[PDB]
């Protein structure tokens, strides 16, 4: 007998990349939806007697780790900012991908602006290079598919100042992504914001993109130094990570737990 | 001479509270502006060269190790949630303070409800009792003032099934607030959405609600055994804990780091 698409989608939620199971093998989907249930609960509690983090969060810990260690200030920074901000980041009216909040302020689409005010501010303060990072919630909306989430948790780190150069910006690409265990190569390419982009691709995903100032849209931020910066989503390191087929098991959501269907 | 509003807002601005300083001895406002200039600096290069953790994130890193460690389940699920939510969690068209989003989502303005559905679908694959917990970002709209944010941190944790007893939410909130260091006392208070509820006070500044289970809302969720919760306001935490005399030095903010101010 034949699986119907209703009977394929729920395995597939109950389906991990570790398996190796027929869907249509001819087993009965009552005894492969049975051994899938089995097998997620078996590892959703084996997750609550020995380790308890969240991916997402677990994640956000170790990249903070890293980045504190090399002498990068962990910023936090407002999610909620003024709509002001999008046409000041050269959106022109992406910009259709805004999540707007009451008339004047919307969702952040990017760590960008935020980090460009604290580079300003910190710089009449600190001594040279400015090395600060985020991590945190950003917001966009998308077409549905596979590599984008609306609700995504963006890594961007940036310095300021001396040492801001294409060769500086590669190494600690590297080394970060090494010490994640992640393979990947730098490809070029470009933006309406920021212009010529180096994006850091493992395979045809786009983990990062990481610019070398300085740019034009300098100017309009009160940057008036060199810097460097790049921008990762956590949910697509964790894709890669853990060989997820979609990004939504990696997302904030109440229908996976570290990639383990809630809905068993 | 006298020192004009403006001038001592600025000087408030760059005081913190470790300092003993009088604004209006007669020092000209160019000697304490310079002044607390200097000492400010001095602290943020502390920061810089010596911690580099923000506060908000090594408070949120601080509470989860204490709660994992205590066999709750960490948990980060949508900011960005349905507007349905609001209505279905007994807030009659507090209504009022809700950011909506688009026309059918708004800024979760609690974590409860995303905390709700975890513990109802968890119930179908863990042992009993179930104990989760989740620490991030919240949103009201508020009238301006000392103790409240429209933009701040909940920690909620919660339990379902054994062990639900007003003596046990007392005990691990003691517990919680013992770990941290941070003295209290339990008053009843209520509220529109929970009913009767235990507030954990330091003097007049409320740190939590919390709530013994069962309760009428419980079956619009799909909550069918005892439960216990309570959620803390982060910044408020760190208000207490560093002595800040406005909630906005421990916000999200371009404004403050550490408590210190960036326009400097
Ligand atoms: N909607 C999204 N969901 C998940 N991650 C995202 C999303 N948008 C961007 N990111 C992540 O943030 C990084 C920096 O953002 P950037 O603006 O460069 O993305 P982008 O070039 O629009 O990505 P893409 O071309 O895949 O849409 C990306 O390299 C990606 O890792
Ligand atoms: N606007 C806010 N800013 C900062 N913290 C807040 C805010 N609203 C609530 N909290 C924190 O979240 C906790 C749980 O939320 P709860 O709904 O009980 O707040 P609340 O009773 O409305 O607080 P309050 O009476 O001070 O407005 C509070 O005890 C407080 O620590
Ligand atoms: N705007 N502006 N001017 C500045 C000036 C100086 C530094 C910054 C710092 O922020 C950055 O790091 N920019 C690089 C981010 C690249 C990732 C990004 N999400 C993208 O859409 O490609 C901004
Ligand atoms: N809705 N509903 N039903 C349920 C049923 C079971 C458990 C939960 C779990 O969430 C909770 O912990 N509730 C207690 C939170 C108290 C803090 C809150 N911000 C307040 O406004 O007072 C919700
Ligand atoms: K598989
Ligand atoms: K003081
Ligand atoms: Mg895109
Ligand atoms: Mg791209
Ligand atoms: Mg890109
Ligand atoms: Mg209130
Ligand atoms: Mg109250
Ligand atoms: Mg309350």
């Amino acid at each position: 007998p034949a699986l119907t698409k209703s009977q394929t989608d729920r395995l597939e939620v109950l389906l991990n990349p570790k398996d190796e199971i027929s869907l249509n093998s001819g087993k009965p989907f009552r005894e492969l939806e049975s051994e899938l249930l089995s097998r997620r609960k078996k590892d959703l509690q084996q997750i609550y007697a020995e380790e308890r983090e969240n991916y997402l969060g677990k994640l956000e810990r170790e990249i903070t780790r890293f980045f504190v260690d090399r002498g990068f200030l962990e910023i936090k920074s407002p999610i909620l900012i003024p709509l002001e901000y999008i046409e000041r980041m050269g959106i022109d009216n992406l910009s259709k991908q805004i999540f707007r909040v009451d008339k004047n302020f919307c969702l952040r689409p990017m760590l960008a602006p935020n980090l460009a005010n604290y580079l300003r501010k910190l710089d009449r303060a600190l001594p040279d290079p400015i090395k600060i990072f985020e991590i945190g919630p950003c917001y966009r909306k998308e077409s549905d598919g596979k590599e984008h989430l609306e609700e995504f948790t963006m890594l961007n780190f940036c310095q300021m100042g001396s040492g801001c150069t294409r060769e500086n910006l590669e190494s600690i690409i590297t080394d970060f992504l090494n010490h994640l265990g992640i393979d990947f190569k730098i490809v070029g390419d470009s933006c309406m914001v920021f212009g010529d982009t180096l994006d850091v691709m493992h395979g045809d995903l786009e983990l990062s993109s990481a610019v070398v100032g300085p740019i034009p849209l300098d100017r309009e931020w009160g940057i008036d130094k060199p810097w460097i910066g790049a921008g990762f989503g956590l949910e697509r390191l964790l894709k890669v990570k853990h060989d997820f087929k979609n990004i939504k098991r990696a997302a904030r959501s109440g229908s996976y737990y570290n990639g383990i269907s809630t809905n068993l």
